[PDB]
DNA sequence: AAGATTTACGGGAAATGC
DNA sequence: TGCATTTCCCGTAAATCT
């Protein structure tokens, strides 16, 4: 899955690392001559023709020494500008972009989550500038030794060391991310979205891959750290996290070694204009402090906008709002978003309306079959404007409820009883009447379809068989639901004075496609009402 | 509802106001005539600077019927103090405890007999009595502190008189003390002394002296295993906290009659985490303190609750409400925690009545005794005084049935109550009949004679009816089934064919049709003979 | 008042103790 | 191990806030 800018950075890394390797080679033979030197240079002190050749050659030392120190220094200027160029690369675009692939992740996007190989750059980029430093620090001790008007040591050392330090200090402050957002082990695919009371779990990650910080450092948790008006919005609830609430990174587990720390059993607990709770944004903030070779650095890093709920009856409408959230921005602390909520293409809402099913079951929706939906958002494709108001925030044209909680409720529908029968491709479900009504047009008495109900709120499921003039039944509630399946409902439905329908439209008979998914000392039961 | 025996416990008790009345006016008569014989004399020392003789005769006279007077009024104080004492006995360790025994049978769905308001009556009445007693007796020490001489009566009685009545008044107060509400979960009305650990529980106690001036100023604390561990405790059990707000004000507020009550609602029990006996046989017991000081007197008072069992999921409920069953049908001890180790033999006549009830108080009637007998055969087979052992009860299996026989028959009562209560007790259910007595509907009645019966091939329930060609019966609908679909309905609901008459002669429709019942098109569903 | 939001708690399920 | 007991948490209902 390897770009062309990706071989790129790759190629600059290895080039650092070059570059790092032939100056500690040349720093080992100026060490050498600067011992040479002073061995030299002693012996003639203890001295107190053949004499004044010695001279000449300590004379000669010298400025061999002095013009090795420049071209190292020189070379070493070079390569923090190469380091300095090449982090932004690392950090400000394909760290920045793994970033965004996270939050399409998680609304059911095409997961490219893997971090190894951005922890493979960074921790080798790392690995390059501590050992840069060791040679800065080198230097530094040979002018301490020998040194002369002129020396550039004394000249450039202090601002080799400040790019340095500042170049790793800052690749050590991208480096900590949250490796898993905020989710409750009960929905794993709804993250982003907890419920007051109940656990949830989420996991940090320092890229910068050093062995020797394995069990050094504890990670704090907490939420809503800057709250009571530090950036903005008076108004809002606020939470702690309970449970446990720091804790230390380590390499365990044996992924491949790689430095973190995973919070498990957290729970969240109110502490007793604006936005309905639903629309309300919290984020979950880690922190640590690094004291590595001289220096003391602080990491901080904060996870996606949350969503805090309170009885799970709000999450369809809290999903909702991350699904959008995460659609339409790139930002990752936009806790005001919902006061003033960007306006969504068509195209952009469909991806993530198949991304519903296609990750709650194994395929997605079908264009033409997403495509009756989209007459539902407006009236009789691809530029076309969605709004949050749309969306989720009001009713659909004079129902009591939303497109968005709607919808949802049918997603559930899949899950909790048609799964399989859902994508065997067996269900069109979205269909207008007007597109509806070509089917016996085109086919024989007894073809069928299997759609959903429009008329009502969470879930019902339906069907078209002929006596001709196209007719449909009461859609089975859930509650009526949890009995029989609707495979075997429709394999077991007639219209005792009974009979049903022959073919799943477009030509395979019943049997074949829904008999799979079909089934003194007293009497068996098993029931049907089928017509009246 | 009076008694003999409480009419004469009324009868003493207004007879002990009575003579502390009588006693009240001849201490004012004593202390008028020792107003009067201090005057007299200081008189006569005055006049000291035949007439003067009369005067000292009359002191010498006013005198003698002091101290006349004094015996008097000693003497018949600790009479009164007998009498209270006799006529305390029966109202605290009688009638008292009758109703703490009313309240043991009312718990588990017995008569209902728990008002206090008499014993409240009495009690006060009494205390009311011994407090002006006492006050009679302080007034007996202030006289002897003015006038005293060799061989008076307060001197040589009235320690003895204020011992008595101090020990009496102090008792009432500690027996009036009592638990009006016993625990239970708001939401479990009909199974106390069962909690949950993190459900709320309310309990109301009430301190039946009624006085006024104690209004808002006593705090109960409430707890639960205080002085467990070990104090003659058994070793190993649970041990749980109260938490929420474990003290609380008593006051006479709502005005039911004003009388003095704290009651602890939205209390939880959690454990305190960090073999002997099964959690559901495992007892605890929830404590009531205080203190009262009131007129010199320091007095504490304490009292507790029936033994509870404390539970984690509700789906422990049924064992543990046989427990409470079991323990408050055969005992009257109201403290015994280690009552399952070693529980008591319960006879046929005990469980059936308890049984009943059960039935009797989360619906409108009990168990017709045919019906009952029933279940009687199931417990042993072809009853008065047969025994009942707790495991044939409830610990063990009835055999080859893989449950209880109380868990069974638990389910039964919850079926009745989730789908069928107005078709249970209307006569409508028979519902517990052997196979052999079964039998006789058909031979004696004409095709398509029905009986309405329960599961026994079932843990939780199943209902179940007669239908004839071949006697036939069709597999129970479980509770899940039975979401969507009434029994009456169902029954009415059942190419298609069912039955006619409920035993003896009644037909279908009549019982049975009160409980009973483009645009797509509308649809629900009969299972009937398939 | 009605609408929003949170609390309550059964019941099945899963985790934990023993 | 299997069995006992507790925790977990949805989903409806009721309570509370606004």
């Amino acid at each position: 899955v390897v770009t062309e800018k990706q071989q790129m950075l790759e190629q600059h890394l290895q080039d650092v690392r070059k570059r790092v390797q032939d100056l500690e080679q040349k720093m080992k033979v100026v060490e050498n001559l600067q011992d040479d030197f002073d061995f030299n240079y002693k012996t003639l002190k203890s001295q107190g023709s053949v004499t004044r050749q010695k001279m000449q050659q300590l004379e000669q030392m010298l400025t061999a020494l002095d013009q090795m120190r420049r071209s190292i220094v020189s070379e070493l200027a070079g390569l923090l500008s190469a380091m300095e160029y090449v982090q932004k690369t690392l950090t400000d675009e394909e760290l920045a972009d793994w970033k965004r692939r996270q939050q399409i992740a998680c609304i059911g996007g095409p997961p490219n989550i893997c971090l190894d190989r951005l922890e493979n750059w960074i921790t080798s980029l790392a690995e390059s500038q501590l050992q840069t430093r060791q040679q800065i620090k080198k230097l530094e001790e040979l002018q301490q030794k020998v040194s002369y008007k002129g020396d550039p040591i004394v000249q450039h050392r202090p601002m080799l060391e400040e790019r340095i330090v500042e170049l790793f200090r800052n690749l050590m402050k991208s480096a900590f991310v949250v490796e898993r957002q905020p989710c409750m082990p009960m929905h794993p695919d709804r993250p982003l979205v907890i419920k007051t009371g109940v656990q949830f779990t989420t996991k940090v990650r320092l890229l910068v891959k050093f062995p020797e910080l394995n069990y050094q450092l504890k990670i704090k948790v907490c939420i809503d750290k800057d709250s009571g008006d530090v950036a903005a919005l008076r108004g809002s609830r606020k939470f702690n996290i309970l449970g446990t609430n720091t804790k230390v990174m380590n390499m365990e587990e044996s992924n491949n070694g790689s430095l973190s720390a995973e919070f498990k059993h957290l729970t969240l607990r109110e502490q007793r204009a604006s936005l309905i709770v639903t629309e309300e944004l919290h984020l979950i903030t880690f922190e640590t402090e690094v004291y590595h070779q001289g220096l003391k650095i602080d990491l901080e890093t904060h996870s996606l906008p949350v969503v805090v709920i309170s009885n799970i009856c709000q999450m369809p409408n809290a999903w909702a709002s991350i699904l959008w959230y995460n659609m339409l921005t790139n930002n990752p602390k936009n806790v005001n978003f919902f006061t003033k909520p960007p306006i969504g293409t068509w195209d952009q809402v469909a991806e993530v309306l198949s991304w519903q099913f296609s990750s709650t079951t194994k395929r997605g929706l079908s264009i033409e079959q997403l495509t009756t939906l989209a007459e539902k958002l407006l009236g009789p494709y691809s530029g076309c404007q969605i709004t949050w108001a749309k969306f989720c925030k009001e009713n659909m044209a004079g129902k009591g409820f939303s497109f968005w909680v709607w919808l949802d409720n049918i997603i559930d529908l899949v899950k909790k009883y048609i799964l399989a029968l859902w994508n065997e491709g067996y269900i069109m479900g979205f269909i207008s009447k007007e597109r509806e009504r070509a089917i016996l047009s085109t086919k024989p008495p007894g073809t069928f379809l299997l759609r959903f109900s429009e008329s009502s709120k969470e879930g019902g499921v339906t069907f078209t068989w002929v006596e001709t003039q196209i007719q449909s039944v009461e859609p089975y509630t859930k509650q009526q639901l949890n009995n029989m399946s609707f495979a075997e409902i429709i394999m077991g439905y007639k219209i005792i004075l009974v009979s049903p329908l022959v073919y799943l439209y477009p030509d395979i008979p019943k049997e074949e496609a829904f008999g799979k998914y079909c089934r003194a000392p007293y009497l068996k039961t098993k029931f049907i009402c089928v017509t009246p």
